[PDB]
């Protein structure tokens, strides 16, 4: 038979291993010839694997690169202008790769050029609350200072935005061993820890979903009109550069000024973690100078798009997508994901060559330039938005399959919760001690739901990956699954470093490729069910449950301000009424879904299921973030990686006690309650009987 | 049999007459108790006629009314402040209605209050080109003046916007007999002409599609958050009032200053049509003073929504809608339309009681507050946008059925051209001299296409009626049809006057109700075909033809500026390429549509037809007009009643030789060409094979 079990059994750990090795021998930086060659290879292989059509979709987008003959670095400079200490120009390359060319040195993509010189202020993780602590409590002024921040906790672009708005003239990002060095494990190449010369690359944009900074709204095709750089979306206005903890110790060790306010501001280096500004007495005339010469350049990128035409509903699309571009070798990020996609395509192709086709169309995507701001996925979705709007059933992401080997991590829409529970109960756990048990059992044991006994944790989608345009802009039900560590937004120690290699994975993460295989079964099984189940495998009742949880949560935030809610008559009654109505109507829809040979009622009902995520989209977008249109979820305004629920109301309430016109601030809270209550009711009504 | 002929044969002229009489005995002003009672009557009758469900949908929107105890009027005031002439406080009521209560006196709805006093300037029709002529050529400054303008040619709201931006402190609108008095016809009650005491009511908003001025984007339901009046959409900032030509002669006769620039500025009154400013020598110390005391008030309105559930595709909606609120008796506007809708519902109900149901769902709507800015239709569409987005096949409007008795007038999307041609070839002409001939024959003879031999004229949809939200905001294929005169945007003489009565229609327009019956057959036949045809009756190839015409036209406007197109490299190549591609893909889709027992391919193909109008929607809207989202058509920025093609490019090019930064202006032209080329290509691609 051709069923899910046939599909799953065809997946092989050994193939995933072969593909990972093949994808990680040379760097595949977006916009480089090597990454174009890999795109062509993937295209050719997906054709040989059996897909109906496999095309490259190219765009010309703004990318950023260091200048090869004018390198970026940071100095401590004495009063005579002698540079007495310089940060490294590159990470010491790993064993056997010391002769690999075209390793991009560490840099912060999209940093402007500049050579700012000044006094350092240490700002912990550079979070919103860290700047509150500095400015409001400690009375430390960052204006005209160079800020030094440790990576971790929030997306690095939010750190830069926070430093910019604090008046900083430059930002230095570094990896503290508190966050990037697990006690009792060896540094690469002898274990999976970050050495002191390791450095995390990464872009520092604040795109808010825009895609290519020059073409918001429209694909960056051959005739596209581009904004000038001054009007580009999301570029930082101050220079930024990342360094490792050997170099960071040299910058931090001389810091004076005020003591850290408490222990949560202290990392693991042998320094005081003084906040500054500037250095202690003897070194007080020394300064820090950045030298940043990177350039932004419009550059061609290439997505690979593979189609497996559906037998019955070819106009309904289930999409499996993940990126292909990497910072250097991409041993984990993204090739551990891309190798799993490659094997999934191979398995679907094997069934196809035997005469099988999925009920609905499956689209497979190898996205480019994800590392530079989700550019490949976003441009393609901008080009194809009308098709995706009207035909998109679901999107399953496929970045790194493993970021650890402890347990599964799933983030998805509530519409997929039941699908994920049912699928994981039918898969074998790969975990030591759970042989013969289900993946559901091991996952639930290791990552219990905080809400429900005997259920696993499933998180909200935020952003920082290629599902963003599909979910937050277009409102297509989306999900992701990967293996993870026991720091959830910080990344694993070797993230975006030259040390993320095939050997890292094969030696230290997954030598038997069993975790990769389990992730292939989860991602692949989800796509199989979404593309093949007669009734789409979405349970609207699961959205009703979470909407009540999110309403309770946002009401509880507001109720920290009872006097103001009395004064401005701030009521959540409409939102609770909408949620109650959604619960009622969803329950009745579920009964009809169980209770109907009629393909029109089926498809009418499948259309109701498919357009339910779509109904949470507001065509006017969220305030000042027009590309985040989903009213229930958006990436947190303080941390792109985290999802926030009822984001319009959440941001209206955030730090509201600081606003100088409380009448206006609370009016905007009420406006957001109305928009949310209306959207929930309108989504509910899409599930009512149609006439 | 139950087929279109059965439906059409059931329609009766005598019933339409009975309904028109019933709907026009008392005023039905939006927000009044009389109009709520009529809503309840219509609801009850549509239920008895056989509809499955008939509900009222109410909203609380901003309306505007004169103050009953402080009337609006205009004076000529002498230097001592004696008001030596006053305009009328009401129109002399028509015979037998002199005791009707609650006739709203003439006023301009949404005028602010004020008592501005000043010198008059006469501005012809107050069009953009009239202000260009005054300000640029004649060097006349309207700042701080009261402008007097004749009604006609463009929507009165555009006149007010133009006067406001010229710096006017008040606007007086009047009906000139040149535009509102047909030579050789008697004034009401002895014929259909406007008497000198007649006055045209009408709102003067510039909503640009927003709906209720206080709740743009969202329905004005019970919990809605409202803007403050200062942030309301579309309200004028200067007082405005309309008068008849007896009163206008008294204001114009003393005008001095400069002579009218040419004869196109002279109407038919025995005055010089001096442009001013101010009065001739002897009266130069006299001024004009307005006294406006109207109030804006949030008021409940009621739509009636009737559903006839489809037998096969109940989740596909064909909508027949038109307004019910009138300024006074609504003898033509809108009850000549509403009576036709009532008879159409009655006829569909007759088939339904015999066991018939249409294939798709038909929704029937009696909209409220159309006269105050399309408020009822727009609020309901805001409430139901997700349902309409995903399920809306077509919208057919149904305002006034007759505005004359000369020939048919059809405005619609190109997708309906073939439907309209085919239907009119099967209907009998009601015209004298064409007995036994088709309506297509009489219509084509009387209103020949300017493009094609042996075809009738069909115009572009603009706005000024309830199809706006469906077509320009939501992108649902829309059409309208009515009988008209041989002044196309000016209205008929008694438009929005107390004289628009049942007797006006019965005596002077359509005594045998044969024109009303013909319009019922056209509107009703269109709804029948849209709701019943197996394949939706849309021909995508007709859109390809018009897109080329519109591309040629916009290129020709640009080519008035060859040096600038050379300098700024302004190319229309992408737009022509998109149009060529749309033509090719549409031709291939049409072949497949002819060449496919498979209901999924059918419905897939019907979905492609239904979503083709939707594909012309840009979710970012047009510049500064977020509710006009269709890229091919928008209401003209100079005349809400007229449609403009490629409006984004058209407005970027308008008066471009006057812009002080030509580089920026031409850059925006290029940006609009890219948006249009992309949208045309994206719409084309929705017709490609789906996978
Ligand atoms: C959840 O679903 C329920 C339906 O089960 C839905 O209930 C609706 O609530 C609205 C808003 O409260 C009701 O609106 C009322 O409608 C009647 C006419 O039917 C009006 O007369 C009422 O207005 C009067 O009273 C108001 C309140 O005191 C006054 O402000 C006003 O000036 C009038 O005096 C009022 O508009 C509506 O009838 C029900 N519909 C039902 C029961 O079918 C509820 O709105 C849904 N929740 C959300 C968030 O949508
Ligand atoms: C109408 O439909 C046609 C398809 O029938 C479609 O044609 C496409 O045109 C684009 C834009 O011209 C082509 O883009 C080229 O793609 C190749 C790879 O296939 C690239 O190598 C080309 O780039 C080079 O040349 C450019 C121009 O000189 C340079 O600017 C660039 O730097 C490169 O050197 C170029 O991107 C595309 O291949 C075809 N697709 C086909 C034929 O299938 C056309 O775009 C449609 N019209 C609209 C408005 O969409
Ligand atoms: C990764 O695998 C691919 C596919 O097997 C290899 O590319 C092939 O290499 C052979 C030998 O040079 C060529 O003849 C084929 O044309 C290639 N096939 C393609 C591109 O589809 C590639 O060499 C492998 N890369 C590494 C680094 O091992
Ligand atoms: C840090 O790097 C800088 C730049 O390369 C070094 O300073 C330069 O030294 C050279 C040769 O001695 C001089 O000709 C340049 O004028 C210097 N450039 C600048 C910008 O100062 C510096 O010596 C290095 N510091 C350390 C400690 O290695
Ligand atoms: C997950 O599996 C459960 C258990 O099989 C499914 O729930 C059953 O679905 C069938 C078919 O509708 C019903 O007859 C049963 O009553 C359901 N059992 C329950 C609710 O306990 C559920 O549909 C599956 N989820 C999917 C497919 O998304
Ligand atoms: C318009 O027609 C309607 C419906 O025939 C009339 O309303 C009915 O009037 C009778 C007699 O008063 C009542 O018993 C019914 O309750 C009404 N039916 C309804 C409202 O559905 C109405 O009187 C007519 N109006 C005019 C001005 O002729
Ligand atoms: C135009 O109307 C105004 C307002 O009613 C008239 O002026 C008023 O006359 C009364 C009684 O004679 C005075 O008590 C008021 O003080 C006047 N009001 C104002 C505002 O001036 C005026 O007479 C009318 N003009 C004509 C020609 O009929
Ligand atoms: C309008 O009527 C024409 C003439 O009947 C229809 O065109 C015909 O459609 C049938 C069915 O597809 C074809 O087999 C013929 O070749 C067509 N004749 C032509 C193009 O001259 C046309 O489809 C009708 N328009 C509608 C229904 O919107
Ligand atoms: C990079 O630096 C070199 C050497 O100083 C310089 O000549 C060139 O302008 C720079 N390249 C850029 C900005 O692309
Ligand atoms: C901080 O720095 C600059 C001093 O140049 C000053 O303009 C700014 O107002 C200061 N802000 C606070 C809050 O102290
Ligand atoms: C993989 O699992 C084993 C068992 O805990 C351990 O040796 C190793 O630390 C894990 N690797 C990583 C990268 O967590
Ligand atoms: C209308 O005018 C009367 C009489 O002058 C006045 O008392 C009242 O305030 C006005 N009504 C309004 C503004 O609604
Ligand atoms: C017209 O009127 C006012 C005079 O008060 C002046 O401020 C304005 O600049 C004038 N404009 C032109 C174009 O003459
Ligand atoms: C109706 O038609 C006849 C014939 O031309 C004519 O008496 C009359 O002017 C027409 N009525 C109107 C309002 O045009
Ligand atoms: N490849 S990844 O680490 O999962 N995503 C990248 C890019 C994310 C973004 O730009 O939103 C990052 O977080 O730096
Ligand atoms: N009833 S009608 O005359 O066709 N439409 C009204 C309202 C139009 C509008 O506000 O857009 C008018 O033109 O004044
Ligand atoms: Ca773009
Ligand atoms: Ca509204
Ligand atoms: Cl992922
Ligand atoms: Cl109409
Ligand atoms: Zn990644
Ligand atoms: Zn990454
Ligand atoms: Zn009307
Ligand atoms: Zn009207």
């Amino acid at each position: 038979k051709h069923n899910m079990k046939a599909f799953l059994d065809e997946l092989k750990a050994e193939n995933i291993k072969k593909f990972l090795y093949n994808f990680t021998q040379i760097p595949h930086l977006a916009g480089t010839e090597q990454n174009f060659q890999l795109a062509k290879q993937i295209q050719s292989q997906w054709k040989e694997f059996g897909l109906d059509s496999v095309e490259l979709a190219h765009y010309d987008v703004l990318l950023s690169y260091p200048n090869k003959t004018h390198p970026n670095y940071i100095s401590i400079i004495n009063e005579d202008g002698n540079e007495i200490f310089n940060t490294s120009l590159f990470e010491p390359p790993p064993p056997g790769y010391e002769n690999v060319s075209d390793i991009v040195p560490p840099f912060s993509a999209f940093s402007p050029q500049g050579m700012p010189e000044g006094d350092l202020v240490y700002v912990n993780y550079a979070r919103t609350e860290d700047f509150f602590k500095l400015e409001r409590d400690m009375k430390i002024n960052c204006s005209g200072k160079i800020v030094i921040a440790r990576y971790g906790k929030v997306f690095r672009g939010n750190k830069v935005k926070n430093a910019q708005l604090a008046g900083a003239k430059g930002v230095i990002l570094y990896s503290d061993p508190a966050d990037y060095f697990a006690p009792g494990v060896k540094s690469y190449p002898d274990g999976w820890n970050l050495p002191g010369g390791g450095v995390q690359r990464g872009n520092i944009l604040n795109l808010n979903g825009a895609g290519d900074p020059l073409t918001p709204g429209y694909p960056a095709n051959e005739y596209a009109y581009r904004r000038g750089i001054a009007e580009a979306v999301g570029l930082p206005s101050i220079p930024v550069h990342p360094i490792g903890y050997y170099d960071a110790q040299k910058l931090l060790e001389k810091m004076g000024g005020s003591a850290p306010p408490d222990s949560s501001w202290r990392g693991s280096l042998k320094v005081p973690y003084n906040v500054g500004p500037g250095f202690t007495g003897n070194f007080s005339t020394q300064k820090v100078k950045m030298h940043i010469h990177s350039t932004n350049e419009v550059t061609r990128i290439y997505n690979v798009i593979g189609t497996l035409r559906g037998a019955v509903e070819p106009d309904r699309y289930v999409i499996l997508g993940g990126h292909r571009d990497s910072w250097v070798f991409g041993g984990i990020d993204p090739q551990s994901g891309a190798a799993v996609v490659h094997e999934i395509v191979r398995s679907f192709g094997t069934l196809k060559k035997e005469g099988w086709r999925p009920r609905r169309t499956i689209l497979f995507a190898s996205w480019d330039a994800e590392e530079f701001g989700l550019l490949g996925s976003t441009e393609w979705a901008e080009e194809n938005s009308r098709l995706l709007q009207e035909r998109g059933v679901a999107y399953i992401n496929a970045d790194s399959s493993i970021e650890g080997n402890y347990t599964l991590r799933v983030d998805c829409t509530p519409l997929m919760y039941s699908l994920v529970h049912n699928l994981t109960k039918e898969l074998k756990s790969p975990d030591e001690g759970f042989e013969g048990k289900s993946l559901y059992e091991s996952w639930t044991k290791k990552s219990p739901s905080p809400e429900f006994s005997g259920m696993p944790r499933i998180s909200k989608l935020g952003s920082g990956n290629d599902f963003e345009v599909f979910f937050q802009r277009l409102g297509i039900a989306s999900g992701r699954a990967r293996y993870t560590k026991n720091n959830k937004f910080s990344g694993y120690p070797l993230y975006h470093s030259v040390y993320e290699t095939y050997e890292l994975v094969e030696k230290f993460y997954d030598p038997m490729f069993k975790y990769h295989l389990t992730v292939a079964q989860v991602r692949g099984g989800m796509v199989f069910e979404l593309a093949n189940s007669i009734v789409l495998p979405f349970d609207c009742r699961d959205y009703a449950v979470v909407l009540r949880k999110y309403a309770d949560k946002i009401y509880s935030i507001s109720m920290k301000h009872p006097q103001e809610m009395k004064t401005y008559s701030v009521s959540f009654d409409s939102l609770f009424s909408a949620v109650k109505n959604f619960t009622e109507i969803a329950s009745k829809f579920s009964e009809r879904l169980q209770d109907f040979s009629n393909p029109i009622v089926l498809r009418m009902m499948n259309d109701q299921l498919m357009f339910l995520e779509r109904a949470f989209i507001d065509p006017l977008g969220l305030p000042d973030r027009p590309f985040y249109r989903h009213v229930i979820y958006a990436p947190s305004s303080h941390n792109k990686y985290a999802g926030e629920s009822f984001p319009g109301i959440y941001d209206a309430l955030f730090d509201i006690e600081s606003k100088v016109d409380p009448s206006k601030a609370w009016g905007e809270v009420k406006r957001q309650i109305y928009v949310a209550a209306f959207t929930v009711q309108a989504a509910a009504e899409t599930l009512s009987e149609v006439a």
